[PDB]
């Protein structure tokens, strides 16, 4: 039975990376008709909390990465949080001892730095002294080696390691320790993890060897980067799911720009995680760290808001702008979709959208500065708009011939310069020097509208 899991620590938000390699198990668990669980690895308490923890759910959620088993839905190999499953590491820690793989280590009470000595047989009178106790696990020499499905054969020499911590003083065992104990009882197959933990790896093999267990089966994701190769950090620009969530670029493609990533595609680069589930293949992933663009993910968004179907991206907007805490008006649906069709062709975030389309969703937009400046504060500012109501309140027949024939005749019958009229009249209706088509946005505006708005930008010019 195929069973795979994203193992995060709750110290902090959804990194891109971490949610990459989230998909990558969730695909295969998918595919393979199998199991993905979430595991949280909370047992550093100073770093992880619950609010890291649903921030993190949250946003698996929101990438459509969902879980078979966790903490909030269990599962019947839980508990699902390492801090909640304290007393199973020290069970299998002492099936160590018992068998002579691992063994305590006493240390002095007035100098913790100092150990005292070593033995199998637990030292209860120190313990109940407050001596600080560890256990060590027993490293036998030879060789340890796997074959990663991305990294290859790898071979280690057990006698460059030193016998080591698996259960820490104050009765929490160490990460190495944890990770096999719950890979092996939540009966993981696949582990598919960051390479950073490809060093980790001969340890957790030992440990799997010293209990008779079969160690999984294990692939190291080489990592996102920043365009210096380093891991993507803060220094590179956003990081987090949550980021890119708020600025507007679509689940959807967020998690194809993670797939495409390092991968010569065959076909469109534009596609969903959906329609390449069924061929996916842990060997199409890159062996190669890949740095992330944020140029092109922006690009990958573009491309997703323009192909989807427009109430598709109307249902995305709405959602993205409840969630921001903007909210859009109550308008007709006809006018919605028309004018998110129109504003869509020139933004490539569901942001980018949400700021031209304030104008046409309210009446309360704002003149930009530069709009007053350049343009309403010209002396034919005033005979131009007054001049612009007029033909347009007596136009029977709103189309775009008929406003641009309007135009036309603001600027050869004298009143200013064709840019002038132009802009004077994009500003007075949008309060923005740039917009989708002008014709197009009066057109859908409508007359009443571009009346109000004429009269309005009027009575501001007044001040
Ligand atoms: N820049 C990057 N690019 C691409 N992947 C990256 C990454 N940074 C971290 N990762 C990978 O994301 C997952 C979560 O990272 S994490 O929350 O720190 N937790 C841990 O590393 C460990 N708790 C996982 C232990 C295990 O799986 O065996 C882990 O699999 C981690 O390896």
């Amino acid at each position: 039975l195929v069973r795979v899991r994203f193992a995060p620590s709750p110290t902090g938000h959804l990194h891109v990376g971490g949610a990459r390699t989230a998909l990558f198990n969730w695909m295969f668990a998918r595919k393979e008709g199998g199991k993905f669980i979430l595991r949280i690895e909370d047992t550093d308490t100073e770093r992880s909390s619950r609010e890291y923890e649903q921030q993190i759910l949250e946003s698996l959620r929101w990438c459509g990465l969902d879980w078979d088993e966790g903490p909030d839905i269990g599962g019947d190999f839980g508990p699902y949080r390492q801090s909640e499953r304290l007393e199973i590491y020290r069970e299998y820690a002492e099936k160590l001892v018992e068998d002579k793989r691992a063994y305590y280590v006493v240390y002095d009470k007035e100098d913790p730095s100092k150990e005292l000595f070593t033995t199998y047989e637990y030292p209860h009178e120190y313990k109940e002294k407050g001596h600080p106790v560890t256990i060590k696990f027993k490293v036998l020499p030879g060789k340890t080696s796997f074959e990663d499905l991305l990294k290859g054969y790898m071979e280690f020499d057990n006698s460059t390691l030193e016998d080591f911590i698996i259960m820490k003083s104050n009765g929490f065992p160490t990460y190495n320790f944890a990770v096999v104990v719950d890979d092996h009882l939540m009966r993981i197959s696949h582990v598919f993890r960051g390479e950073d933990h490809l060093s980790n790896t001969p340890k957790q093999l030992m440990i799997y060897e010293a209990f008779g267990w079969e160690a999984p089966v294990f692939m190291h994701i080489p990592l996102i980067l920043g365009s210096d190769r380093t891991p993507l950090s803060k220094r590179h620009g956003a990081t987090s799911v949550e980021h890119f969530r708020r600025e507007g670029i679509l689940s959807r493609a967020l998690m194809n720009y993670l797939a495409l990533l390092g991968w010569r595609v065959e076909g469109d680069e534009i596609f969903t995680i959906e329609e390449k589930l069924q061929s996916f293949d842990p060997k199409d992933i890159s062996n190669k760290g890949v740095i992330f663009d944020y140029q092109k993910l922006e690009w990958v968004n573009g491309k997703h808001m323009r192909r989807i179907d427009l109430e598709d991206l109307k249902r995305e907007f709405i959602e993205w702008a409840k969630y921001a805490g903007k909210e859009i008006p109550s308008v007709d649906e006809r006018y919605f979709s028309e004018t998110l069709r129109i504003c869509r062709e020139k933004v490539n975030t569901l942001s980018q959208l949400y700021d031209i389309m304030y104008p046409f969703m309210n009446d309360d937009y704002e003149y930009e500065k530069d709009y007053v400046e350049k343009f309403l504060k010209r002396e034919e500012a005033e005979r131009v708009l007054e001049e612009a109501k007029k033909a347009f309140k007596d136009l029977n027949s709103w189309n775009m011939e008929e406003i641009e024939k309007t135009l036309r005749d603001l600027s050869e019958k004298g009143l200013a310069s064709k840019k002038v009229v132009f802009q004077l009249i994009r500003g007075a209706v949008t309060g923005k020097l740039v917009t989708p088509g002008l014709f197009e946005t009066i057109e859908v505006l409508g007359k009443e509208r571009t009346l109000k708005r004429l009269e309005r930008t009027l009575q501001f010019l007044k001040k």
